[PDB]
């Protein structure tokens, strides 16, 4: 098998580099820093002769995996990764673009391509801000009821909405298309867990794993922590589900709930206290009144299908937390 995956330099797509090359199936990756990978491949031990690269300077451009789809024809996977706070310019029309920009060139280029796995997220299951309905049950077919409209409201729903109509441009592209090859969704909710192979800058992680790291830097910057709830998930379990996306035969046409088990950042500080006394004089004080209530916002994941189809266990919070804290010292 040739497995493809877009904008490999990024979190989730590190470990999901990595966990494919070690099944032993080649990869071939996409870049805005092509050496800065292969570098890491290498001296992480890895059997690296399985992995090269592509150079992709944007993803929400017109037909920007084409002429990456038409120098490897021999691409049979499609894992879409590539995909908060930003400016305020444009968030949506280019992430409902820069997938359909794949879709776009999966179909009329890399027609070896038999299973796709396209990256979604949990925003796009459970309902946000106004639409939040705590205590209520939500499961692999439940739907974000949130609009076009009602997101770039914010840099976070924003964030939410280009996520939730991300994967619907999917939904609506299989069939007003009709393609050759099968998809699959994997949903992960808060992804923490450690780098891949190595971190590049110490004081500031990836967006979803400041929720660790602000409570680090946060004696630093002198910032107070914004504290988060939901549920979590182990980077190396998404990136294992990802396998399973197109391994299996089961997951076609299936939304992988990737959740664990709800979180708190009051919860991960006393990890952090407790498994790493060293830094008790750089962890802050959480205010009990900033901190957010779990049962306000976020409704009950029902992932029991995912759990059985994956079949593995995924990694506990603790282990996630502590082997995030050993990279960053
Ligand atoms: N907690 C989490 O991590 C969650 C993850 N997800 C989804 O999983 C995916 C992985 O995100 P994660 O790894 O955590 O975050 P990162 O920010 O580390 O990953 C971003 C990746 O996307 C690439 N990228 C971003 N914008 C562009 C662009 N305009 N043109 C080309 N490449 C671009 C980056 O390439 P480069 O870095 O080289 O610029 C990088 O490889 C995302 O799509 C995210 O929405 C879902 C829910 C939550």
């Amino acid at each position: 098998t040739v497995v493809f995956v877009s904008g490999a330099t990024g979190f989730i797509a590190q470990q999901i580099v990595k966990t494919v090359l070690e099944a032993g199936y080649k990869t071939i990756g996409s870049v805005r820093k092509g050496k800065y990978l292969k570098s890491l491949i290498e001296s992480a031990g890895l059997n690296s002769n399985l992995f090269n690269y592509v150079i992709v300077k944007d993803i929400g451009a017109k037909g920007a995996f084409n002429e990456a789809l038409q120098a490897h024809p021999e691409v049979t996977v499609f894992l879409h990764t590539a995909s908060i706070h930003d400016v305020e310019k444009e968030l949506l029309k280019p992430a409902i673009e820069g997938t359909i920009n794949a879709l776009n060139a999966v179909t009329v280029y890399g027609k070896n391509v038999q299973r796709v796995v396209i990256t979604s997220s949990y925003a796009a299951v459970a309902g946000f801000a106004n639409l939040a309905t705590p205590g209520k049950e939500v499961n692999e077919e439940s739907w974000n009821p949130i609009t076009y409209e009602q997101a770039l409201e914010n840099p976070f729903l924003g964030y939410i909405g280009s996520k939730k109509l991300a994967e619907k441009t999917v939904w609506n592209y299989i069939e007003e298309k009709k393609p050759k090859w099968d998809v699959t969704f994997v949903n992960p909710a808060f992804v923490l867990g450690p780098q891949a192979f190595a971190v590049r800058d110490k004081s500031k992680l990836n967006a979803s794993n400041e929720i660790i790291n602000s409570l680090l830097t946060a004696n630093k910057t002198k910032v107070e922590p914004q504290q988060f709830v939901g549920y979590f998930i182990d980077v190396r379990d998404v990136a294992k589900a990802h396998l399973i996306a197109f391994e299996k035969n089961e997951t076609v046409g299936q939304r992988l709930l990737l959740a664990n088990a709800p979180f708190s950042s009051a919860g991960i500080l006393d990890i952090i206290e407790k498994d790493f006394p060293n830094l008790k004089s750089e962890l802050p004080k959480l205010d009990k009144s900033k901190s957010p209530k779990f049962e306000e916002t976020e409704s009950v994941v029902n992932n029991e299908k995912t759990r059985r189809i994956l079949g593995f266990k995924f990694i506990d919070l603790k282990k996630s937390v502590d082997d995030t804290i050993k990279q960053l010292v």
